RNA sequence: GUUGGAGAGUUUGAUCCUGGCUCAGGGUGAACGCUGGCGGCGUGCCUAAGACAUGCAAGUCGUGCGGGCCGCGGGGUUUUACUC
């Protein structure tokens, strides 16, 4: 029980003695809009076998997300590749601001708002798991104050 | 209320990066085409600081002052001219 939606398709080239073959990737998210949410990338020899294919890499790609009022708890910026993403909170009723592929996986990751851009290299792929690793990093108010000073934790709460 | 930031297309049998050209967004003192019922509020030589006919666009005070003119009313003479 995981809405998932798809985020693209392609079909790619082998070669051989005598014509080309061939093979089709599919890139793939998941996630109920409440905390979680993943992503696959899916090749097989016909499509929606790789398209189904796909959504399973997603189940195990799982990543739970913090997530506050709808939005992102601090702002945040990572680079994978040449293609470098960005995020940072919006306010109730900015909503999924974002080109493409950060909305389909900010959406069903559960966003209402949020600020964003991209950059450089465009590559859906990377901008794909460039954001898969923003998110696997962002960190909580509690998380974090129990990262640092949690060194003597409740003595301090 | 940190009030605020969407990208794609195209080099290759295909893939990753660089990189240019390109399109989507809003903007006008606009013009051009097909079309054109209205009203309010704007607004209208961006080009030749090229050349301009005709009319108007800076005058007002008779309580600063002396007359022209064209009359009008009243006076010195019995009537004229002429004069106040
Ligand atoms: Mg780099
Ligand atoms: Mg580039
Ligand atoms: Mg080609
Ligand atoms: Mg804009
Ligand atoms: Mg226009
Ligand atoms: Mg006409
Ligand atoms: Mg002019």
């Amino acid at each position: 029980d995981f809405e998932e939606k798809m985020i693209l398709i392609r079909r790619t080239a082998r070669m051989q003695a005598g014509g080309r073959r061939f093979r089709f990737g599919a890139l793939v998210v998941v996630g109920d809009r409440q905390g979680r949410v993943g992503l696959g990338f899916g090749k097989a020899p016909e499509v929606p076998l790789a398209v189904q294919k796909a959504g399973y890499y997603a189940r195990r790609n799982m990543v739970e997300v913090p997530l506050q009022n709808g939005t992102i708890p601090h702002e945040i910026e990572v680079e994978f590749g040449a293609s470098k993403i960005v995020l940072k909170p919006a306010a109730p009723g900015t909503g999924v601001i974002a080109g493409a592929v950060p909305r389909a996986i900010l959406e069903l990751a559960g966003v209402t708002d949020i600020l964003t851009k991209e950059l450089g290299s465009r590559n859906p792929i990377n901008i794909a798991y460039a954001t898969m690793e923003a998110l696997r990093q962002l960190r909580t108010k509690a998380d974090v104050e129990r990262l640092r000073k949690g060194e003597a934790h409740a003595q301090a709460q």
